[PDB]
């Protein structure tokens, strides 16, 4: 009679990253970009596309 | 913020080649050959193929 059992409680910590990028969009682009998201009969296709 | 993307315009060259052979026709076969595009129950049919 001299064994007994032992449980162990270790714990974890949790850190922290992240990620980034950059993306750049032109001035064209925005302004043939803006008459596309009111897409119509206006606004040529191919160049929307 | 230092990261920008960049795109490559590489253009190939089409270059020319060709390929050339020589083939001869004898007298005799060209004159027979002249007959055959008469082919019919003249110009014999052995001699023909």
């Amino acid at each position: 009679p001299v064994d007994q059992p032992v449980h162990n409680y270790m714990v974890k910590r949790i850190h922290k990253r992240s990620l980034s990028a950059a993306f750049a969009i032109a001035s064209e682009a925005l302004s043939l970009l803006s008459n596309t998201y009111v897409a119509a009969t206006e606004i040529d296709s191919s160049l929307r596309i």
